[PDB]
């Protein structure tokens, strides 16, 4: 029904353990495409991360496996994303690689600044269900999110 994103993709953490659509397997994930010098969205956009994150564990006591995919692999290596990421919630991981397997991961969800727009939902077995805009604020975010994960049952 909703567009087929999502499939194989192969990249490093920030620490440099290796990150393929196979650890998006066992639990929900929300993935964010954007880059470290991208002005007002990207930052916009990780602090409402941020607040859903603890609004979702505290309330709820739903975990999600958050991630930050760059777009821009020339300038966010690790240790940059490590920097940029240490002013947002610490849960969040980011996700980096050479051009080509970038350009892949991108490719895969159909994705600079005017299109890092959407969260991304994935299933623990590692489907997309759902993609979060800009019209969903600190509230609605959660509940769009509550709903799916305590609806969720496996194959």
């Amino acid at each position: 029904g909703k567009p087929s994103l999502g499939g194989p993709f192969h990249l490093e953490d920030m620490y440099g353990n290796e990150f393929t659509e196979k650890n998006l397997l066992g639990k929900f994930s929300i993935i964010y495409f954007g880059f470290s010098n991208c002005p007002d969205i990207c930052p916009d956009e990780l602090d409402k991360l941020g607040l859903w994150l603890n609004t979702l564990s505290s309330k709820y006591g739903i975990t999600l496996q958050p991630l930050f995919i760059t777009c821009d692999p020339a300038r966010d290596s690790p240790a940059v994303l490590k920097e940029y990421l240490s002013d947002f919630h610490p849960s969040i991981l980011g996700l980096t690689g050479t051009f080509d397997e970038v350009k892949n991961a991108c490719k895969k969800y159909r994705v600079l600044v005017d299109h890092s727009i959407f969260f991304y939902l994935m299933d623990p077995e590692g489907q997309f269900v759902d993609a979060l805009g800009r019209n969903y604020d600190e509230k609605t975010g959660v509940d769009k999110i509550v709903e799916h994960v305590k609806s969720y049952v496996p194959a």
